[PDB]
């Protein structure tokens, strides 16, 4: 049928010239910045050495720079023709041709690349040029020019390809094929003027429903990943240099950013010529930065002090020049999504969302792409879903017709999706034949509007005017309540537990002296007393590792190693040594203080004898059998079972072994208990394992009312040996019947059910939590506190909590270590059912007692009328530039009662303020919402 | 390709012979029994006449007999042939040969059937057919014959029919062709000769992974539908009599009897020689009692006394000569399933449980049809479950390989299920050439085993005792809780009202005198006392319309005035009889009685001042504004909202326009108040609609504690005039965020999400319920009690009562006249959160007041040391033949608490017993497990 008679044959088969100029050429490379390397080149005989040929190297972390002085050939005939340079692209590096040096120019992009030759001015000039190690050898050579027989033969190549994803039912696909017959007829016997000419033929064969098709070019960037952070902070500047030389040669073209840090890093790097190079840029068009956040990150972990930053101090770039935005939020390589966003969005001053994963099409209760978000708040949220081709669907893309089909079928809308560039990498390029791709696509389809129009320079901002128009406001829309649910790749997220653990004690502890800090701002007037710009500096290093692909610990060995650096440690470090410095001029008023934040036995007879419970492990089987109430009448059979079964996938999904057993840690053990009082109880029982390793859990807790408390504490401690390839868990199956699952969420309690939805896919269920999980049929339950790991399941109500994993990645730092694991078990009561959930999220508090000389008086509670125990006071902090502080509550008990809130100050006043803190003029609310985020603003 | 050529020529085109007999012929009709008749046929001359043509009539309700003397054709020639007699099949009627009267003969089956005369007797008999109406003319002509020329032209019919059904890409395709090729060629130029050699050829041209295909012929019949009790009384001894024709002419065959009244109906009509044909025919094989059930009914509407009865009062055929059952549990044409079940079916004796509907194929995380039932209580249930195909995949088949391809896919196993025989008529029938079916079907396959086994014979005991082999006892298994969800068809379920209404009253009537009419007992001894006759009697009237089709009131119009007759009435009517009749002997120990069953303002300023809470209308309006809790602190905005949207659809589902706006009853209203008092307060608020009709709710409630009660009572009262087509609904919005929506299904609570599940299809989501439902955070909520109205709907947290259907069915008793019903809405706290639940389900009870003469001591309470408020006794009641009783308990609030069980009598001894009334040797529980059904039996 000729099918691989016209498509095989002419795309493999003045015009392009290849001259070679071996001398003026040098090489640098350093074994051991641009501004340091320029003084060093002038001066004597340095490490720069004539080159002239191609360059062997090996695996380094050095970089190697390159020198290439280019005189111009002859005066008017190579002029006229297209000066280019190829280059072979390395890891990483940068481009220049500094006088002495202006410019900064793009390398990141794919190892197919251009660098055009100014033919403004004639003379000489230099270049300068390094390449990142991890060897790659770079092909480096000099190529003439024509612009009109290169561009004929690349439409030609964007036509044929069009031409097989077009359907063959269609005349289309025999017309296409005949317009790629006619044009080989010309161009196989080599002729320039047949060329040429065919050319303007294929245009002539080319010109003779209410749609759009569009498309925003954008680069995703992770700032930690298998290559570092200062050599991607080399990455990012290769990004914004793409687009100023695209931005001469093509017009109309749109860049997004997700990093609002993003335009710090240049600023820092480049302060000089680079900072008036973005307000030309960013202002007049072109230039959009989405959701003005500090940090793209993982939602779950964290806490909404995290989410709080990133806004805020996201938005002290618009304080400076600039400040065109977009209403969009952009968390595509994020996995899952908290169930606060569509409050915290309206608040911030963003209306809309983009989700990438986490979608299914077909009917879910569920239309389609294009989804209004309801949350369990009850507020709502416009968001603009992408296909199920994700964001790899325009990433370098020349195929045209191929993805636009399936873009179609997904979204319905009155127009498609589409966003190009890379997500995966360093960071993404931005194709310079975009300007070609726009124009061809408009050459096959016609101009004005009946069919749907090809414009890529469209703003989302426009876009959302579209959508205001087209579909109603809408009552009975696309709903998903909670969250989203797909495969979710959790992997490192339960894994190498200790990156969380010195996270999660740095998240509570810099979390910890912000509002305090503000509360002896009466003691000593300065400015009174916080730490102001002092605490704004530590914010600044800890957000740096809370990105989403960063904080789980997903990532390459060397940085790994630089999670565990002063990064992490320094800023405990620093922070107890501010605890430890701001306390001298303060607790001086306290002779002995108890330092708090709040606002108001037998063996072989097999026994620890109190009133409140009892919890028994049987002789020699190691397993818990009878924890039961008295009062309540709960019998429990079947607790805290060790279970360790193995894992055979990588560190971005988990993928168990079908049908593998199990191996319980049950083996011959041995009885013994660690102390004697009535104060301290700790019972001991070994457990022991195939190749041989000691695992050892904890026994705390205290009686009723000597020893007082409702929770016990079991924290476990494992050093691992031996076997890889393992995820270890600890199952506490409750024996009882419930449909539902209560969990805390962040800033909030979500409900999900007991069984997964029946669209899921993926065998293993598993689910990320912040600190404990219920079963609760409000008469009675268990909770389970734990710390340091973010997961648990639900196994037909059976709780199961992950110790630690080891993924087969390419990382040796996952596998084997100690470990210091921490958790609890709790009794449920109706009356008790509001105080699992207090005794639950802060419990991960540390006792700390110092004392100073003695003058004064020690004791002051100043919070003044609130009294709500539904409600959870999460963040107050202090603003920016005045220090007017602000205060953030949320009701932690919703969807049944209406909180009541007579929340208050004295010898000030006080106004409701969003989570930008930005000022808003309802006032402060007599009654709080279900599930509610209440933030108010103090000013003097 | 020939495909046209072989399929459609041969198919259409001593042997077959016609002979017509005009005279000895009698017809019979009766415009005003066949033991009646048969006395009025010798004597004298009666409306039996001559016939001897084809007889036309018109629409009645009136059946006509028909008689045909048959005198044998010479000797010996025609005798060789084989006789039969065509007759066209009327809408009812009976075929009989009576001398005097032994037989009883099979009609019902299709309008194509045979009829065979008895070659072994050489003489002259008689013919009894009647023909019931509603017309249809019959068609009579004598048949005679050969066996052999017609098998071939059936096996032809069956063989290229497989053709094809058979992948055309097999060879087997090609040589069904050619195996259709060399039969025609004999068989068109009319020669006996060839036609019976060509049989031979075929034979020889036939015969030249373990899996198995299995039947059994079975017939659903309901007792109540389209056409009424007494004339489908008709309908089911023509199903008996078609398999003991059957049994003679074939073996092997299976029969299963979804009723087991359905042997009480036969031995009624039938009780003398067709007593002694069931033992041998249903003890030594091809008969087995499915479920041993009473009745075939919907199990989410009644009570679990009616699941009682049924599976107690089906197991007294037991006693009698009986007693060949099965383990499966066969409920195809009812809608929904309890999440009971799995537990009533393991104490009733019975494993297995068969499901039509309510099932999907994809991986729901759920595998297969061969499903593990897991309930809510924690018991699991094996049930069988056939294909998407349901019942009519093999009914009525003659199709062979083409259903047998779509039954492979969504089964596993090692072998599929199929179910032969109509479920939808009077009953089904069972075709004779079955035994050509399973023979031929054995000509295609070879014998031996290893491809699939043909055998149509063995029964599901058996196929249980290999489902117990190949498949592990499992831990991890097919896993669903709850109940099913599909297209349920919901329909009349909530439309007729007024059949529920006295239904309902009538359950909870014949509920009332059951167990205090055993505390009489001591009073006047002779049996002691208890109506154990008197209300067994009453039982056997009540349960015939409890059925699964009869009780929603989907049905003709005829039998649906039979459901307002004394049938429900008469019940009511007779337990008000006896209510005051055991209550002269009794209640004379009584001066003054008040008789319960238990064990220990404004309008301007728009007012109705107390305590307790606040619900106000606005001026004007007409709907309520807010309802608020002072202690608790929620406000809601959105109260009973009265909702019109018409259908467009039939009884059987419903199908509601494509966007059509729900028209509000809001209009101008006028204020007035029925009442002035303390004690009693109902304000009056009109509401009125286009094509003007009155609708009228009620509004009843006690204060605090001069009235006492926590809870408001609302009833309504509307007669419906002019537009049908119209579903009405009450709209109870909480303005409130849940996840989980708290419901109380039959003997116990389901937990059920606020969502429908992501693999729903019809738009319109609506729940059937029993009494209440409520939306709770354990802290607060919003209880809605109801009355004569089972469903309601979950649409985003808005409580919504459906008042009244009118389908477009042909019914005309479902679109106009008075209804009277009744609802409430009930304020919920986390204390009072145990209490809503039993101030819910029971408050259906009608006060009562009366006196005799005084003599005596009127206040003794009975019951001994019990005393849980989680707990409620539905069920207490006596035997069959000592005169012991039975004690059945169950606990409301479950999956949460473990209730402790102290119940226990005094004087007796106490056993726990099962469902079915037979003795069980646990004792009585001291704890009970969450959502477990407690029953227990007395002896003296």
């Amino acid at each position: 049928x000729x099918x691989x008679x016209x498509x095989x044959x002419x795309x493999x088969x003045k015009r392009i010239s290849l001259d070679h100029d071996h001398v003026k050429v040098w090489w640098y490379q350093v074994s051991f910045s641009w501004k340091s390397i320029i003084e060093r080149d002038k001066k004597g005989e340095l490490e720069f050495r004539e080159a002239n040929i191609n360059q062997p190297f090996g695996p380094s972390w050095s970089t190697t720079w390159f020198k290439v002085k280019i005189s111009l050939p002859e005066d008017w005939v190579k002029s006229n023709e297209q000066l280019l340079f190829q280059w072979d692209c390395s890891n990483e590096g940068i481009v220049i041709d500094p006088k002495t040096l202006i410019p900064v120019t793009a390398f990141s992009g794919g190892e197919r690349t251009e660098y055009v030759l100014p033919k403004t001015s004639d003379g000489k000039h230099f270049f300068y040029i390094e390449a990142g190690n991890n060897d790659d050898n770079r092909f480096f050579h000099l190529r003439k020019a024509d612009l009109d027989a290169r561009a004929l033969y690349i439409d030609f190549w964007m036509l044929g390809d069009a031409a097989r994803e077009l359907p063959g039912d269609s005349w289309q696909k025999h017309q296409a094929r005949q317009l790629g017959n006619a044009v080989m007829n010309l161009f196989d016997p080599n002729d320039r003027s047949s060329v040429r000419k065919c050319r303007e033929l294929l245009q002539r064969e080319y010109f003779d429903v209410l749609t759009n098709v569009y498309g925003i070019g954008n680069c995703h960037i992770d700032t930690a990943w298998l290559w570092p952070f200062a050599e991607t902070r080399r990455k990012i500047v290769r990004s914004w240099s793409s687009q100023c030389t695209l931005m001469d040669r093509f017009p109309e073209y749109k860049f997004v950013a997700s990093q609002a840090q993003q335009f710090k890093w240049l600023l820092e790097d480049h302060p000089e010529f680079f900072n008036k190079v973005l307000i030309p840029k960013i202002q007049q068009s072109q230039f959009f930065a989405v959701g003005g956040t500090w940090v793209e990150n993982d939602t779950n972990i964290p806490s909404g002090e995290s989410l709080a930053r990133q806004f805020f101090f996201g938005q002290r770039f618009f304080l400076k020049h600039f400040g065109l935005k977009s209403k969009i939020f952009w968390l595509p390589d994020t996995f899952g999504y908290s169930s606060q966003m569509p409050q915290l969005c309206r608040l911030s001053g963003i209306d809309k969302f983009l989700t990438q994963k986490l979608s299914w099409n077909n009917i879910n209760s569920f239309p389609h792409s294009t989804f209004n978000w309801a949350g369990i708040d009850g507020s709502q949220l416009l968001t603009h879903m992408p296909p199920g081709n994700t964001y790899t669907a325009d990433s370098h893309f020349g195929d045209v017709l191929r993805t636009a089909k399936q873009n179609k079928t997904p979204e319905y809308y009155g127009s498609g999706l589409m966003l190009y560039g890379k997500g995966d990498g360093g960071g993404g390029p931005t194709e310079e034949m975009l300007q070609k791709m726009r124009r061809i696509r408009s050459m096959n389809n016609r101009n004005g509007n009946v069919i749907p129009k090809l414009q890529v320079g469209i703003t989302v901002d426009e876009f959302y005017d579209d959508i205001l128009k087209r579909t109603n406001q809408g009552h009975d829309l696309p709903t998903w309540s909670g969250e989203l649910y797909f495969e979710f790749h959790r992997g490192t997220y339960t894994s190498q537990a200790q990156t969380k653990k010195l996270m999660r004690l740095s998240e509570i502890k810099l979390h910890d002296l912000e509002w305090i800090a503000a509360k002896t701002s009466v003691l000593y007037p300065d400015s009174y007393k916080y730490p102001s710009k002092q605490i704004n500096e530590l914010w600044e290093n800890v957000l740096l590792c809370q990105f989403h692909d960063v904080l789980p610990g997903s990532c390459i060995e060397m940085v790994y190693k630089y999670e565990a650096v002063p990064m992490l440690h320094n800023v405990v470090k620093e922070c107890t040594s501010l605890i430890d410095k701001t306390v001298q001029f303060l607790q001086s008023q306290s002779k002995a203080d108890l330092v708090e934040m709040r606002t108001l036995g037998y063996d072989d007879y097999i026994v620890l004898a109190n009133g409140k419970l009892k919890v028994i492990i049987c002789k020699k089987t190691g397993v818990i059998t009878s924890i039961t109430d008295e009062t309540l009448g709960v019998e429990y059979l079947d607790f805290v079972i060790y279970d360790d079964k193995p894992l055979g996938w990588q560190a971005w999904d988990t993928e168990l072994y079908s049908v593998n057993q199990y191996k319980y840690v049950t083996k011959p053990k041995k009885v013994q208990v660690s102390c004697n009082t009535k104060e301290k109880c700790a019972v001991e029982v070994i457990f022991q394992i195939s190749e041989k390793c000691k695992i050892k859990s904890v026994i705390s807790l205290n009686a009723t009312a000597d020893a007082k408390l409702s929770k016990v504490d079991i924290s476990t401690t494992v050093e691992n040996w031996d076997a890889r390839n393992k995820f270890l868990k600890v199952e506490f199956p409750v024996n009882i019947r419930n449909d539902f699952a209560s969990y805390e969420t962040q800033f909030g309690i979500t409900k999900r059910p007991t069984h997964y939805n029946t669209s899921w896919d993926v065998a293993k269920f598993e689910v990320c939590h912040h600190k404990f999980a219920d079963y609760s049929e409000y008469s009675k339950g268990v909770s389970i506190l734990n710390d340091c790991k973010y997961g648990f399941s639900t196994h037909g109500n059976l709780m199961r909590l992950s110790l630690l994993r080891s993924p087969k990645a390419p990382d040796a730092h996952a596998d084997m270590g100690t470990h210091e694991i921490k958790y609890a078990i709790y009794p449920h009561r109706g009356a008790l059912s509001s105080d699992t959930v207090k005794l639950a999220h802060e419990f991960n508090y540390c006792f700390k007692y110092k004392l100073p000389k003695d003058i004064g008086m020690n004791f002051d509670d100043i919070i003044s009328i609130s009294g709500d125990e539904n409600v959870i006071l999460s963040n107050i902090k202090r603003g920016e530039d005045e220090q007017s502080i602000v205060v953030r509550v949320y009701e932690s008990l919703g969807g049944e009662s209406f909180a009541s809130l007579n929340t208050t100050l004295n010898l000030k006043r006080i106004e409701k303020v969003d989570n930008l803190e930005m000022k808003v003029y309802n006032r402060i609310p007599i009654k709080l919402r279900p599930f509610e985020i209440a933030s108010f603003r103090l000013y003097f």
